[PDB]
């Protein structure tokens, strides 16, 4: 009810609706709300919010519907987004980037070891708890890929396009594992150089092709040292049965360095 929450602001716009930061009338706990005004999509969502117990994963805590309004209640994270811990043109100190990187990869290992793929990893959706731990959040496109120990491909278009692996835009069915993988690799390019590398990865974009004629000299790449570079070029492969596995990134150089808080 209007009676048992008050919404104090607008926390952000979700991929199928909008969060408010609600405080409890009778108790004054502060929790994430998602108001979804209108089906299919939310009985799907909900559902996969339920299957969810990781460190690396947002905490759900349940929902109510009042009439073509529907309330989903989640931890709040004090911290706010990775987002906003991205200096624009800079991007963060690389032992903060690669905790959050392991972190990262972390909750994804979780998700596709449940048969569940995330479809839009990028820093708006990666929110940070009281202790700078990393929690994947909005469910909002996850969906299966693999059920009964048997993969489904995905034939269907979503995510963000600066974020999307390039068999997205040109291929009818593909692998969930290596788009997931992919946007990992973009979040790691924006908390390293605090700026996205192209507007999406498509030969029409001159941005993308400078990559694949390997021109590192130019940004975001200069910006980026050696060793997190030498894994981004395993990531940001084009032929995603040629790209990095996330059991292959844990074997990655610049992934296992000591860096120094
Ligand atoms: C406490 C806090 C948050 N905390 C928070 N906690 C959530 N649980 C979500 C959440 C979900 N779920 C979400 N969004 C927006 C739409 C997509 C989704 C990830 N956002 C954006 C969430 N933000 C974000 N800023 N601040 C403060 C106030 C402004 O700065 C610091
Ligand atoms: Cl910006
Ligand atoms: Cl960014």
């Amino acid at each position: 009810f209007v009676e048992d929450w008050d919404l104090v602001q607008t926390l952000g716009e979700g991929a199928y609706g909008e969060v408010q930061l609600a405080v409890n009338r009778v108790t004054e706990e502060a929790v994430a709300v998602k108001i979804v005004d209108m089906p299919e999509n939310i009985k799907k969502e909900i559902c996969i919010l339920k299957m969810l117990n990781h460190e690396n994963v947002i905490k759900f805590y349940g929902h109510r519907r009042e009439g073509n309004i529907q309330y989903l209640f989640m931890e709040l994270a004090s911290g706010g987004s990775l987002f906003d811990r991205i200096e624009p043109d800079i991007g963060m100190p690389e032992p903060d980037a690669q905790r959050f990187f392991h972190q990262l990869m972390a909750g994804v290992v979780y998700l596709h070891g449940i048969g569940i793929t995330h479809r839009d990893i990028k820093p708006h959706n990666l929110l940070l708890d009281e202790r700078d731990n990393l929690k994947i959040a909005d469910y909002s496109l996850a969906t299966v890929f693999r059920y009964n120990n048997r993969e489904r491909l995905l034939n269907k278009m979503c995510g963000t396009l600066p974020y999307v692996a390039p068999e997205l835009l040109k291929r009818r069915e593909f692998h969930a594992e290596p788009v997931d993988v992919w946007s990992c690799g973009i979040v790691l390019t924006a908390m390293l150089a605090g700026e996205l590398p192209w507007d999406q990865p498509s030969d029409s974009c001159q941005e993308y092709s400078d990559w694949k004629e390997k021109k590192t000299y130019l940004n975001p790449w200069k910006k980026i040292d050696s060793a997190p570079l030498a894994l981004l070029h395993k990531i940001l492969v084009e032929n995603p049965s040629a790209r990095i596995t996330i059991p292959d990134i844990k074997k990655d150089r610049w992934y296992n360095k000591p860096l120094k808080k």
